[PDB]
């Protein structure tokens, strides 16, 4: 019972990474998310510090020099924000709001009010990070 | 009991850590980390909405890429109307020490390309190169300890 216990425990776990296992059983990698809004990182530097995937769920992510930690030298302390908020409906809305003094921008165009966001938008903030934002839900309906 | 709660929490602590899993203070995950001591494959296809994962581990041993359903079984499975049932194989071996060797090697009538090169017999990756499968499948291949001994020389 306590093995059952423990191999549920680990097949929810692989569910919330998206993480794909083979069937013989090992580990073969992680899932684009199919239900969760997020940001894929595009430095190509395999020794970075931050995460190649963010998940961006209900809710407040914050982004700053906070939840979304960035080591790019122009990233403020507080940086930027992201809210996702459903409203009982079937589809997140995201938004990005800038904090002060914080350059931040989408599709090239710099951020000075909340922004709704749409699936294939490219963020950048600061010099060095830049980010594709996904939206697969919207997507789908796009 | 307390043996039986904390060794499902030691089990999600270390599964965290394996999987390079990062997670919020108010405990939601956060996040996945590239693989800090494994060689992988990124996705560079930009539609959220694919068939592949965003992510492969490129693991000791075999990796055989092809498509779904046998004959012999694929480790790595790819949708393009050019992917041979046998595609390509990854091969990774630690010899003998201290990072892993990655070669990539052809299937017969298979294409695959590193940096523009057709791949016609295992040849070693290189942490940054740019692999084609097929005609439509397109990943960055990674070796994170390669990478760094090399950042690391004098």
């Amino acid at each position: 019972e306590f093995t059952e216990a423990i191999r549920m425990e680990r097949e929810a776990l692989l569910a919330e990474m998206g993480v794909a296992m083979r069937e013989d059983g090992g580990t073969l990698g992680v899932f684009s998310p199919k239900k969760t809004p997020h940001l894929v990182n595009l430095n190509e530097d395999p020794l970075m510090s931050e995460c190649l995937l963010y998940y961006i769920k209900d809710g407040i992510t914050r982004v700053g020099r906070q939840d979304i930690v960035l080591s790019g030298h122009f990233i403020k302390e507080e940086h930027c924000v992201f809210r996702s908020d459903s409203r009982g409906g079937s589809e997140a809305v995201v938004t990005l709001e800038p904090c002060e003094g914080a350059d931040t921008y989408v599709n090239g165009k710099k951020v000075t009010e909340p922004s709704i966001l749409r699936s294939g938008n490219r963020i950048i903030m600061g010099k060095s990070h830049v980010f594709r934002f996904n939206h697969p839900e919207q997507a789908r309906q796009e």
